[PDB]
């Protein structure tokens, strides 16, 4: 036949050696993509503050912790915060913040996890529940559909609301892939929540199965500063995939998480949303209220 | 042609999701095997702090930390301790421990860095150089000789000598490759450091390339406890890659390192060694002094 002999076991570390693919062409400038993102927008902080302290949160759960550039801002901001995330390549970069940071005491009292949201519900001690639930940045999006029906999206749905308890808050979204999937592009820095300070292009893909929408493949090719000769930069890429949530599914399916049970409503951008409005809005975002 | 599209980037993470091959087969048996290891053993023990304190080290520097078992051993035991490693995923284990424990007035002061002995000199701020320094473990051989010529060993050998202050000591081992080379057999379970609990049978492939020994494969057969039916135990396997170092050979390089100006001595299993003894040792510890 023709059998293929591996240095070492895909998943397995070893002592001195630089883990399997840390350091690729892709992983450097991805390093670079997610510390272009840490600028927090004025917008993104005034509303989300705003929200939390007029429905008077203190107990929040950011179940898409990544770098934890939103968590450190609540938790300066003196909220109780338990962070989590299923991605150690980007916990790794949030609990290097609290160990720097780990003398002022509300870093000491900050909780960074690791959790799955198909399993949240066993990696996380609800306790009687999080007044405020958060999973911003677009990351619900990254879960894809395996099975071909959306169960796990509506298992995970269904374990991140379960962490709220009755009479709080669940605030989560999803860019606009109504405009995407119709348009066939994905306009490159548009974020509303980081400035980016990074000159990047964007490849879109799509991919339909029967008449079924089902990826948005992402194709990075980020400038990076000064890797070209006499200053001049480089240019080097990297991949990334999300599910096309649509509004109407995914209003229907954030809402069966709270079995119809709760109070719901979908921002613009950072403004309210009328169908039919003349704006076109970059990111959906969804606060619930856990009505029961 | 015949072009494959993949979901995202080797060495790219994402939120909400598992990165790369986090839960193989093989990463699950890993972890639990090198969860088996530190039951540090009393000779063990020892040996090292004795071989410490009798030099009057205070300043040691592990450059092989992996999960920081031989590190925390000396972070209790009083000295002063700089941990370094270039695997995220087993830094991530000392990271832990140094958190839980952050609160005992040692642990808050153990540093625990990311470095490569490649690189070592611009990853790390010797300063005047350490007492001591540690790579124990056998993980020296980790290391691979890509380009052919061990110009490589060479580079971290010196990078790592570097570190080590005038009249300081270097503390290096390797196993008994020789014996391994000529009987194809490395005996499971023999670690002279951390007895293990769990059972695991070892198939040993040796790759000679135009007649040199250039590398040894292991493949760990681990037999779980109880992951059959009735209590039955399951077997999974994991495969890790070494140079085959000998000892005329490691020596004459260790050496080199220091350019001459040290002390050599080669222990067998923490006892002095002389060839032909009828002792044969599994592991070759070296221990440099630090002489010019």
């Amino acid at each position: 036949v023709d059998s293929v002999y591996r240095t070492r076991s895909l998943g397995v570390a070893a002592e001195g050696i630089p883990d399997q693919y840390a350091d690729g062409e892709a992983a450097r400038v991805w390093q670079l993509y997610i510390g272009d993102t840490r600028s927090r927008t004025a917008e993104y902080k005034a509303w989300l503050l705003g929200l939390l302290r007029q429905h008077g949160c203190h107990r929040v759960l950011d179940v898409a912790c990544g770098t934890g550039v939103d968590s450190i801002m609540l938790v300066e901001e003196g909220f109780s915060v338990t962070s989590v995330d299923a991605s150690d390549k980007m916990l790794k970069y949030a609990l290097k913040e609290r160990w720097n940071r780990r003398k002022e005491p509300a870093f000491d009292k900050w909780v960074i996890e690791e959790a799955n949201w198909l399993t949240l519900d066993k990696d996380v001690p609800a306790g009687d529940g999080f007044d405020a639930v958060i999973c911003l940045g677009n990351s619900f999006a990254h879960l894809p559909d395996s099975k071909g029906d959306q169960s796990e999206h509506r298992l995970a749905l269904k374990n991140i609301a379960s962490m709220v308890r009755p009479g709080g808050l669940l605030v989560i979204d999803h860019k606009n892939y109504d405009y995407i999937l119709s348009t066939g592009c994905a306009p490159p820095g548009k974020n509303i929540y980081y400035k980016s300070d990074l000159t990047k292009d964007i490849t879109t893909s799509v991919l339909t199965v029967n008449n079924k929408a089902h990826m948005v493949t992402l194709d990075y090719t980020v400038q990076v500063p000064g890797a070209g000769r006499d200053g001049a930069p480089g240019f080097s890429k990297f991949r990334l995939s999300y599910y096309p949530h649509c509004l109407a599914s995914f209003t229907e399916l954030v809402q069966e998480a709270f079995g119809g049970r709760c109070q719901h409503s979908v921002l613009g951008d950072f403004k309210p949303y009328r169908p039919g409005q003349a704006y076109v809005p970059c990111y959906f975002i969804h606060v619930l209220k856990k009505t029961g």
